[PDB]
């Protein structure tokens, strides 16, 4: 607190110093090979090697840098929470194109750099691999990401490889045993739950199994303004449409408030002739992204329904009372018997949102647009399995837990935006290939090599690509003959990188290392805006208001 | 006085804060619009933009910088001292190569630094151009050099342009006048001085004229181990061979110490007879390359005697007297009447040493060896010129006899060896050349790039001959347009630069601005040398033992 | 003497610093008004308004402040020891257009402002008034310069009136009476003297008379190497040319050294036959330009000689002995008695140097080529007055001679090269004057605006010539009316100023205030290089080596 | 004086570009005055404000001026700071 106000050579200053503490306590923890880290929390130890770890539980001293840190951290830790790898990498990168970004100053020149590493990021999204569960890849990827488990990466590719023609969603449960146990089912989970523990089978909460419903779907988040449009709809089609009815009525909407909660449960009360072993013959159910409630629209036959008021204007073509199998629970709920009648018109609609992504641009197919209408994909079509994990004692259950949970992150990502060749290598073929692409074509090669190849960048840059190369591999086998390395023609044609496991040498292809695309991509997207920013900040405040 | 001995990053630390500072200091007085120095010396301030001054004259407090810093300083100032130019561009590349060298550690890599560089140097040698004394450019490399005085270059071209087929030997006198005065003569100047003042004219050190002469060139150094063959030599000419003598006999020697000077004196004494006013028929005469002697020799008719003994055994075919007209002097002696019959003799003499340096190698061509045997022709051939100087005070006319000596420096070393294109580009032709060169050539491209390019050398290599170009012209109207510089094949064809002195933009070639072939040459290979020693020490002593 | 070697940000701040101190001492000073500084040296206290004295006798503490110091001070030290007056001026400038320099930095705009000042400097060329010895204006400048004494203006400017055709030269002694007494006479001084104190009247360096003589002017200086020279020119003149020739025979040369004048005091004493009354018939006289021995030669009728060998070549169209009268002394001789047989001669010889000086150029008649020339002249004709000055005391005396110096040095500068009006307004009207010349003429105005009005230094500049007029006036009269001043056109046409010994108010014309043209111009002259000097100077060296 | 500052604002903008970089600093003449040439910071090519479409809203200009001048006055005509706590 000697001064809240940093200018200037200052600030830089703090930024590179903060920078290169962080790159240092992180990069020293990339690989297999990667050394260790030990941390204090109050009364113990934990020593690791998870970058992720280290850069989310990086501390300093005075308020600047650790300003500065937060800016740095933030989005490696943003990674992980999406992808679920990736974050050292990144970090890596910031280092990596902050220092460029130094190097060839002038708001032109930033422009410049911009545009190259964004169509080198292009050439990332081309490079993508893609792979089917059969694939013996799969068992390859597994195994990188479960730092070397046998055992683990066959029974999760098995999982995948059995069930060709669906995907399976899979949860975790800390176990009892010393083996591990498989449920496998035929249902899928629903994200709708209790609103009032009231509504359940013994009036608390409880697990309310059921073999027939009519289900409703209402939009609309529900409080005190909503208590007469309830009254008004419930009485309508009990004493109407009470022909055409198996119960309970379930009334799925986005949130139920206590006001309305408690008008629902004297409407229970108000028809007692309709109440069967104590089961309330009227659920209302919330949800925590409109078209989620439309997934549990077509999946139930309910209709979809804006405004509260229209339960009063319905009619047979509307109403469509369900005698299938359902389980309801406080956390979600959860089908399994289903008529082939309604798995038509639940696959028809999963080929209407298939449809909608056949015709997507590829940039947009790794959008977080994509990626949720995929999450509804599986809600409405594939196969539940809770595999139960166990071990010797608890910690070592719990820590198998969070690797079988890193393993199916992996998978599902693998097989769903497919992987590219590791060690480092794709990031660098990226580079000399946008170069030798740009730099080839006889139609601009006039101002490409004015803009980056000419003022230096399209150089700083491929040595730039390096890095990770470098740092896995310096200090080893490789990199022992000749000084240092050459990046050749010959090179790029045929990868060469070591196993690190194992001490070989061959392809990255040969050997089986390769990382999910969608990580090494926001990386270095994620690498750029945060070079770029901490580059061009020229002030640091730290004053309370 | 802390520590004696200094090992490692300290010495390197060290090494490169001195550089660093001594680069700032002298790299700031480059080129005509290079800013300024103060020096103290005493009771007065010298300010200045010689860097030579500047470079020779930088102290330091800590006995461990200047220690380093004599090693930065001599090479530059050993420049000037036979080149007359070019000590802030040796210490400029002396930064540029050592940081070099540090960017690729390694005892293989310095190998290859150096070959990469020697052959540059090679380019350097071979892109020398040729210049004869008729040519406008001589003007314009005399207006360089004169920090451009319209009158001086005008002067000093004229005299060797006038005079086509002989090159003038110029000397300079502090003059009385406000205007300039020229001395034209047609006798060439002899390194030959009195041993003794006894023997000139009036006997005391004085200017003896002579019509008539016999000289004798003896080799060995004389002192009191030749008194007895010098009474044995001088008595059996006298006496036998008298008849075919003309006086004075002329001694010459290497060196004649006192304990033979004072002999003969003595043997002036013992033949009284032959005493014509006062001039002692015998004098002793040294110089300060045993061959030059042989020049004296071949001018003067006299024979060439290895021992003092030698005098003795003689005849009319070995002793040959002359009667031309000679000036002997306390300084030099001058020759001046030469019979046409003597100068078919030194003519021939000196188409003997020109035929030598015609089957000289071209890197043996910039050698000592060659220069010296140069040195010969002209004071064999060649027309003698007194300039004397003058101006309105007494300091601005010893001002301007340096600015004199500077045009003839430049003038000379023109003609001699040729001049290379101006402002810092010739060098970046040579290392852009080189590049290509080997590189073009299918036979060794092969270990080219590996070694080169492949490595990154070549690149950086690159860079760096672009400093000189970099330092002269950024902050001005060449560098402002396109945020930095594009050194495209267009600019390497037709480089273009701008005149400091003018301001308009246009070739070094159009614009008049050219640098002598040997200095930048020796800057260069100055540059190398000294560059890696600061790179490849490890260790400081400081200790008086 | 921590750190010997100072680069850039502190080089500045540090000259900056000086000369706003020097500037803050010595302006305090300026006109009659200013206020005074207190001198130790020693034991004593000088308490001055002497710019000049103040200025050569500030000292400092860090070398490094020196340093700049000599370089603002000696230049400034140099006007008053040529012109005789314009130091502070020289200082306040000094200050002024560095500043100025600092403004506009970027180096071609300190090429711009060099040409707008060097024509604002012939503009104040051009505005040179001129002034005959009648006039009355000679009264108020020798007022001025005497600052403010009734009594010696009044008999200086009498002196120049009265002898309306000659310009009196006059000499100072002091005095022993309360009374000033004065000597004039129609002969004029001669600068050769004694070469050896044996050659007067007595043998020992006394005031020689003489009624006849024939004098011989040597260019040569004169050493053991003419002594044989000698030797054969006087007995070739005594034995051969003896019929017409008058006693003594005075050797006029350069320099006589030791050797040979005690070969004349021998050869005084071979012919003891034209001794008389023990007068030596040979003097050699020295001088401290070779043609100023060219005017000594001309009054005497004395031959230019070149060599001493010329002495023998000789005969009755060469040699002419004078009956005139000569008065030879030990500091200076001195000529009396003129035959108007050579007056024609020596005004003819005048005429010569006259028409010399008439197709001069008008920045060459300020030259000291012009000026050694005219010194010629008045050697050549005018008369020698000495004045005996007087008064009370010691001190007082010796202080009044300085006084009258300080008249004859204003005075003889006032008619030989004009005067300028006072109060520092001549250079306002200059700067005004210059930029509305080069803006009101239609043909160059286009670039003339580009260069100085639109970039804002013609502005800059003309608030500049202002500083002297406020100095001297600001807190008085004349700026308490209106806030500030108003330089408008009614005052470029007629400039008002305030006396400050009266303290009216009217024109410099008016009111009697001029200022010597040579000063105010080598002031500005001055100012600008060495003002350019500090603002271009980035490096301070301290180390002695 | 007042004209010098006017400049500010165009000077802060553009300083350092491709505008100012010819001819040392800027020349504005009465060319300039009739015609006046800017740089578009996001494209970087040069022409009019009315032709590259750059727009300030008047009452801002007005009320930064009409702003500027009170609160320039009052700091420059103040003598005096007190900092005590009654
Ligand atoms: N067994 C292996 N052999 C060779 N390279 C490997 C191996 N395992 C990982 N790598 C390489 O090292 C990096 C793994 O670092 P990691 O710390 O897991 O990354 P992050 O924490 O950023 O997800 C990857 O870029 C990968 O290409
Ligand atoms: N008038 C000029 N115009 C353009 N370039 C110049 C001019 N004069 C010198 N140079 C360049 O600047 C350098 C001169 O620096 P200088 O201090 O004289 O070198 P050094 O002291 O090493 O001899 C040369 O390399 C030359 O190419
Ligand atoms: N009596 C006077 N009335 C008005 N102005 C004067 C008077 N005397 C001198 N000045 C002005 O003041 C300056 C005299 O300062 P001075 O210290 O004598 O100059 P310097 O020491 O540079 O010769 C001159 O420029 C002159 O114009």
């Amino acid at each position: 607190s000697q001064t809240l106000l940093v200018h200037g050579k200052d600030a830089q200053g703090i930024i590179k110093q903060v920078l290169s503490e962080v790159y240092d306590a992180v990069t020293s923890t990339m690989g297999p090979n990667g050394q260790l880290v030990m941390i204090k929390n109050g009364v113990s130890t934990k020593t690791t090697k998870d970058g992720v770890t280290v850069a989310r539980s990086i501390r300093f001293a005075d308020e600047a840098h650790e300003l500065v840190n937060r800016v740095i951290t933030e989005p490696a830790t943003k990674t992980d929470e999406e992808c679920g790898d990736g974050t050292t990498t990144t970090i890596m990168l910031t280092h990596a194109l902050y220092h460029l970004f130094k190097d060839f100053p002038g708001f032109q020149h930033h422009r410049n750099i911009e545009d190259l590493v964004e169509r080198v990021i292009q050439r990332l999204e081309s490079m993508a691999i893609r792979v089917e569960v059969d694939d013996p890849r799969l068992y390859q990827v597994a195994l990188t990401s479960s730092n070397q488990d046998e055992k683990l990466a066959r029974l999760v590719s098995e999982l995948y490889a059995n069930n060709k023609g669906s995907y399976p969603d899979i949860e975790l449960k800390e176990g009892v045993n010393f083996e591990d146990q498989i449920e496998q089912t035929t249902g899928r989970t629903i994200r709708m739950f209790y609103a009032n523990p009231w509504f359940a089978k013994g009036h608390q909460g409880g697990v309310t199994e059921l073999t027939g419903f009519t289900a409703f779907v209402i939009d609309r988040r529900i409080d005190k303004e909503d208590t007469q449009k309830l009254i008004d709809g419930v009485n309508h089609l009990v004493k109407t449409h009470k022909q055409h009815l198996a119960l309970p009525i379930l009334l799925i909407a986005r949130s139920f408030e206590e006001a309305a909660n408690s008008t629902l449960m004297q409407l229970n009360a108000a028809h007692p002739t309709l109440v069967e072993d104590g089961r309330p013959w009227l659920i209302p159910l919330s949800t925590p992204g409109t078209s989620e409630l439309q997934d549990i629209a077509v999946m139930l036959n309910a209709p979809m329904l804006s405004d509260v008021a229209d339960l009063t204007k319905l009619d047979t073509h509307s109403i469509n009372g369900q005698h299938g199998q359902l389980e309801l629970g406080g956390n979600r709920s959860i089908l399994k018997s289903t008529t082939p009648k309604d798995e038509d018109r639940i696959e028809q609609h999963a080929r209407g949102i298939e449809e909608l992504l056949e015709g997507f641009s590829l940039s947009d197919k790794f959008s977080v647009r994509a990626r949720y209408n995929e999450r509804r994909i599986r809600t409405l079509r594939g196969k539940l399995i809770t595999i139960s994990v166990g071990g010797e004692t608890y910690s070592e259950v719990k820590e198998r837990v969070d690797r079988y949970e890193d393993v199916v992150k992996a998978i599902r990502s693998a097989l769903e935006n497919g992987i590219l060749p590791g060690g480092g290598v794709s990031l660098v073929k990226a580079v000399f290939g946008t170069i030798k692409e740009g730099l080839e074509d006889k139609d601009q090669s006039a101002e490409f090599a004015k803009r980056y190849i000419n003022s230096g960048i399209a150089n700083e840059l491929m040595r730039l690509s390096t890095i990770q190369h470098k740092l896995l591999f310096k200090d080893t086998a490789l990199y022992k003959e000749n000084g240092s390395f050459h990046f050749n023609d010959d090179w790029l044609n045929t990868p060469t990188v070591m196993n690190l496991a194992t001490g070989e040498i061959g392809t990255p292809e040969g050997l089986g290392i390769y990382d999910t695309a969608y990580a090494s991509i926001t990386a270095l997207k994620g690498g750029l805006q945060t070079a770029k920013i901490l580059a061009t900040t020229k002030t640091l405040i730290l004053g309370e208001k």
